[PDB]
């Protein structure tokens, strides 16, 4: 592995598609290798791009968009950051030499559901919930009444929850829907039977040059499509941890190339089943900024650029709390930060441009002598900050 | 506490006078608060600029055009990295109502041997090295006849060991006279006594809202004026670190103000003597970077915020070990990096655009079983780095 200077004729450059707080993090990471980094994405401002070299605002969904992007800055590694991607130029530009991370397959397979779901279920035989597609109101219906209830439909393009709906009866059906037809492309939808699960996990699997690591297990709690909480590590049987390592190791090979996975899964005593996976940094791994010798940001930089993982430390018990406010600003401020740091106590501000309504606008995070003890810090202190506007 | 938001009306803004590698981390970790940061230094490209918002290039030696970077810039916080500043312009500044981390005063005594040697010893009654200030070859001359032998030389406005002689013989004197002259402004110095130490440290010292906490002992390597390796914690007979701390704390709150402050002690058994200190981030402390919760540069951003430190957590034996190559380009590269990381093991490229001599590039960073071990660990990455022009 060859690194060059940033800046320089020989640089490495770097380019990310979509620049949140995720991307943040890996700009970061990148730029503490000296490596050059374009950060792109939908609105001007955004996170990433304000630890960059450049910055980019374009149609992320638009491929001759990407084209041109990539043509103009010629980075060495295009980095995804979400799911709304042309990834049929990712294809073509992977093709013509280019190094999508962790592969353009990786990206096409997980934009939609379909891809996603059916590879892990029917081609990898992996655990999963029951489920069925369906492109009409009225197979709408019919995947209901064979999946039965409850089941929760989700638009097959959507992520944060959006268009979700958790149906009981058939009362809901219509709405249900509707709902589902707001999320996405603005069509095809999955109905999944509901798993019961004594808990849920993140497991986050890192594909390198010298293998594939796994960090310990995150715990995280949701609420209305997203991640309030999350700590780690989240206790496991040793078998529940075999399995679950076991069908990572399967799922992050099978969508190929080295990177940082974030693998959702449901737990059931000794029993493990795949939900889906970000074939990138998770929210929920946000917790490893403090819990880890190596953010998963660190780690899927350090994976994709071609160098060894190593080994990965754990501090201990620890937790992150989302600061989500809701409010329409253009100039959010943040008081009170005072009492929402200190002794094993720290806070991360995005630096979000706006926000219109309910936003992850930054996060608390915390370490403890238990996970228990870490997740009420942390949200005391994500309580702590006054967000005006 | 009250931070706006990076860019937007109400943004807290933070001036970094100096963009080194020290002021690059400190970058970092306001963007991780959403502060703006603005990158000031005397060349383009520099390292914190990176990582920066935007960036201006001067002569941070002239006080005007400082103060027209400030002017245009208003920022809520004036960040020094180096002591080659006009701290007039300063003084003038902060008596303006400009805040200068830490204090404008502490800027000035500590850029001046004069100033900080007379208040610690003198003021201070604290244990200081045998020292006398020559102000003629002859002054020089009858200086070093009041120390003897052997001493050391210093310009009184000197760094990095710049314009220092090593004095055992007379026969020095002719060039010893002259080297003072070599560096600094181009015409005072300082003559002090050989301190015969068990070993050196570093006492990262942080001053905030909550009072004044410290790192554990960073023991450190000079070769050749600069600094090779770093580790923590030193180990300290309880009564010598006592009195280190005793030492540090008389004088943080002697200089004043909020910040992380780099306090340069010898340790002869259970005996300490000051030897100077830095009103900012030392790069010894680089080790901090992987040895705790907390770096030196999340420190200093969090004191100087006016947040509270609450405790510093410190991972177990930990070093760094410089990557100092000494060539000349304009095109570095870096290679077998592969070889340079791995568990427990990281490295930093700080994103320096030339070199032309000796110029630190980057850092390895270890974690090991022993603080031994962590050394040999951190030299040996250190090492494995193929530096290329
Ligand atoms: N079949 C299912 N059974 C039980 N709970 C489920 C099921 N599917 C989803 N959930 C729950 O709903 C949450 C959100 O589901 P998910 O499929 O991840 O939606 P999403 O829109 O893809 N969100 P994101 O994680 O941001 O990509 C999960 O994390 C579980 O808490
Ligand atoms: N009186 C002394 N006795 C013994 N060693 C000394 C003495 N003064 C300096 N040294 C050694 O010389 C190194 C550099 O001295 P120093 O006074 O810190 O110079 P400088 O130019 O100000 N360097 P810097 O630390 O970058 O500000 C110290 O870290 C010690 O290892
Ligand atoms: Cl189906
Ligand atoms: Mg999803
Ligand atoms: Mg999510
Ligand atoms: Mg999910
Ligand atoms: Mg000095
Ligand atoms: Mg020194
Ligand atoms: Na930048
Ligand atoms: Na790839």
């Amino acid at each position: 592995t060859l690194l060059g200077t940033a800046l320089r004729p020989a640089a490495t450059r770097v380019m990310l598609l979509g620049s949140g707080e995720l991307g943040k993090e890996v700009a970061i990471e990148c730029q503490r290798l000296g490596v050059e980094v374009i950060a792109v994405d939908r609105y001007a401002d955004a996170p990433a791009m304000h630890v960059a070299h450049r910055s980019h605002v374009i149609n992320m969904l638009d491929g001759d968009a990407l084209r041109r992007v990539v043509e103009l800055e010629k980075p060495h590694y295009i980095v995804p950051e979400i799911e709304a991607i042309a990834t049929d130029m990712l294809i073509q530009l992977e093709e013509e030499g280019l190094n999508v991370v962790p592969c353009a397959r990786a990206t096409k397979l997980t934009m939609n559901r379909e891809g996603i779901r059916r590879l892990a279920a029917e081609e990898l035989q992996l655990p999963t919930s029951t489920y069925r597609f369906a492109d009409s109101e009225s197979l709408f219906r019919e995947a209901v009444a064979d999946i039965g209830y409850p089941c929760i439909v989700k638009p097959v393009m959507s992520s944060s929850g959006k268009g979700q709906t958790f149906i009981r009866s058939a009362e809901q059906l219509a709405q249900a829907w509707k709902y589902a037809q707001q999320g996405g492309r603005a069509g095809r939808v999955i109905v999944e039977g509901v798993v019961k699960f004594d808990f849920e996990i993140t497991l986050l699997t890192v594909s390198a040059v010298d293998g594939v690591h796994f960090c310990a297990p995150v715990g995280h709690r949701q609420e209305d499509g997203d991640y309030r909480e999350s700590w780690q590590p989240q206790q496991m049987s040793p078998l529940a941890l075999e399995r679950a390592q076991e069908i990572a190791r399967k799922v992050v090979l099978a969508l190929g190339g080295y990177g940082l996975f974030g693998v959702e899964l449901f737990v059931c005593g000794d029993e493990v089943i795949f939900s889906e996976v970000s074939p990138r940094p998770h929210d929920t791994g946000m917790v490893t900024l403090i819990s880890q010798d190596l953010s998963e940001f660190a780690l899927h930089v350090r994976a994709f650029l071609g160098l060894p993982v190593g080994g990965i430390r754990q501090y201990g018990p620890a937790a992150s709390a989302v600061i989500l406010p809701q409010l329409t600003s253009q100039n959010v401020t943040f008081d009170n930060v005072q009492n929402a740091v200190g002794a094993d106590l720290q806070i991360r501000l995005f630096g979000k441009p706006e926000i219109d309504g309910s936003r992850r606008l930054g996060v608390a995070l915390a370490t403890a002598e238990s996970v228990v003890d870490a997740i009420e810090r942390a949200k005391h202190a994500a309580g702590q900050v006054k967000v005006q506007g």
